[PDB]
């Protein structure tokens, strides 16, 4: 639950 | 790309 | 400023 | 459950 995983989906997904 | 997929997505580990 | 308190209060909502 | 309010959250909070 970290902020690299959010960057991670946003870069994936968007 | 929506909010609620990737709170989803994290919700595992959060 | 850390994923998991954000994640938590989108919670909310989400 | 918005990118908005996640935006706002994290400048809020960041």
């Amino acid at each position: 639950c970290t902020f690299a995983n959010l960057w991670r989906l946003l870069a994936q997904n968007c």
